[PDB]
């Protein structure tokens, strides 16, 4: 059912993820990791804080889909492995030191012709598919593309509610 997703979801704040390639994401899905610039890790940190939930969504770069979404269960961390990303043309690998674990609580693909509904107010009323990486997707709109998901029944809330 949705009711434990819908528990999570509440009062969260969501930022959408745009990554260059799949790698990254796999890696992600893998590991419970990201990692992402300076700037985000500063705004992601805050929002940790903050929020009973801070919910990424990923989208791979010209994939045409949101790959899943997690939810933070730290702050960013320094030192604590060698993630071995694959590293962009211009980034390099001291932008990507801080790591946040993360909780995934859907690793399935939503295609953006079904997100077409949804605007997001924080970036001018564009299709919420529409932003740069770490752009704050307002809580009705995130929630609702959340919802639109297909539900993963791999995923087990239960220990996620617990983090809370
Ligand atoms: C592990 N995290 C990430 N992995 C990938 Cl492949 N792309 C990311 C990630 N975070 C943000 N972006 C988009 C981006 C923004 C700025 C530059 C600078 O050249 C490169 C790429």
């Amino acid at each position: 059912g949705t009711s434990k997703l819908k528990y999570v979801l509440q009062d969260a704040r969501f930022f959408l993820i745009k990554s260059n390639n799949h790698e990254n994401v796999s890696l992600a899905k893998a590991k419970g990791v990201w990692s992402t610039l300076p700037v985000n890790e500063k705004k992601l940190n805050l929002a940790f804080r903050s929020a009973r939930s801070v919910i990424l969504i990923f989208s791979v770069r010209e994939s045409g889909k949101f790959q899943g979404f997690a939810r933070l269960s730290s702050e960013s961390h320094h030192g604590g492995s060698p993630i071995h990303w694959v590293l962009p043309a211009g980034m390099s690998a001291k932008m990507l030191g801080g790591v946040f674990k993360i909780d995934w609580i859907c690793r399935r693909e939503l295609p953006f012709t079904k997100s077409a509904h949804l605007t997001n107010p924080w970036n001018e009323h564009k299709p919420v598919k529409i932003g740069r990486d770490g752009q704050e997707i307002e809580l009705e709109c995130g929630t609702q593309l959340c919802l639109l998901f297909p539900p993963d029944e791999s995923i087990d809330l239960y220990q996620v509610i617990h983090k809370m």
